[PDB]
């Protein structure tokens, strides 16, 4: 079947991002322009909630890398500024961001940037984990090897990659979700970084939720934020434990509005 393989460009996304049209089969996808490390994670990655890796080509020093358009957007433009959005979509963006992360976690992948810009919705409102760039392997032959490398989002970091010079990859991934999940809920992020030099994260660590944006957010999520933002990694709690949280399965949402008639 001739031009089957000729896409154009249609549009920005996001080196850069471009929005690519199947000239035969008008097939979305989204085509990242620059990396042998970012190629590699991303051809072990297979899940529902992970943004899907289709093949990579390179043309002499440009390097095309193949990816599922998520055509839903980014989470970031879900929350709206200072306010976030109800409860019952937080609660599932925050499952399949759980999901997600549990799977990335069990073939010993750690992201290290999970914040809302990198998770992405399809079609249907499916998040999607994003952008691999900062993404290492920290489990190899069923061996966990401790992480020292400083990267990520301030905002979102935990404090241990600011204070130790080892840590754990898991915790960390667990505390950015714990952000995430407080930007869906208050529509604004708690500190500028997790420092005791932070006015606003010592007050945290005073449990001082009369303040903002913790007093925006319902006792039952604010009590999973209490568990996942915890300073000691070894304290802090894990996905198992998230899974059986009271909130986390705190019935909510409906599902997808069904087409339906009456009489
Ligand atoms: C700003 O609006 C959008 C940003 C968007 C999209 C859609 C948007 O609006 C509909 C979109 N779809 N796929 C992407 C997209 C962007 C980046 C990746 C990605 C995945 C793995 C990796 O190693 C590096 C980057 C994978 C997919 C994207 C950015």
């Amino acid at each position: 079947v001739p031009f089957v393989e000729d896409w154009d460009l249609v549009q920005t996304l996001g080196g850069e991002v471009q929005l690519a049209v199947n000239r035969v089969t008008e097939e979305a996808v989204a085509v990242k322009i620059v990396i042998k490390k970012e190629i590699c994670i991303n051809k072990m990655l297979n899940h529902e909630n992970v943004v899907k890796f289709y093949g990579h080509r390179r043309e002499g020093n440009i390097q095309y890398l193949f990816l599922e358009y998520c055509s839903g957007g980014e989470l970031f433009d879900r929350i709206e500024p200072d306010i976030g959005m109800p409860e019952p979509d937080a609660q599932r963006f925050f499952h399949q961001l759980m999901a997600g992360v549990v799977y990335l976690h069990g073939i010993g992948i750690t992201h290290r940037d999970i914040k809302p810009e990198n998770l992405l919705l399809d079609e249907r409102d499916n998040l999607k984990i994003s952008d691999f760039g900062l993404a290492t392997v920290f489990r190899y032959n069923n061996r966990e090897r401790l992480l020292n490398k400083m990267c990520g989002t301030l905002p979102y970091v935990a404090p241990e990659l600011l204070k130790r010079r080892e840590f754990h990859a898991e915790p960390v991934d667990v505390w950015s979700c714990g952000i995430v999940l407080t930007a869906m809920l208050a529509g604004e992020l708690p500190w500028d970084q997790p420092s005791d030099s932070c006015q606003e994260y010592s007050d945290w660590k005073e449990k001082k939720t009369y303040l903002n944006p913790w007093k925006k957010i319902d006792s039952a999520p604010l009590a999973l934020l209490h568990k996942i933002l915890v300073e000691n990694p070894s304290a802090r709690i894990t996905i198992p434990d998230i899974k059986k949280d009271r909130w986390y399965n705190k019935p909510l949402k409906k599902g997808a509005k069904r087409p339906r008639v009456t009489s």
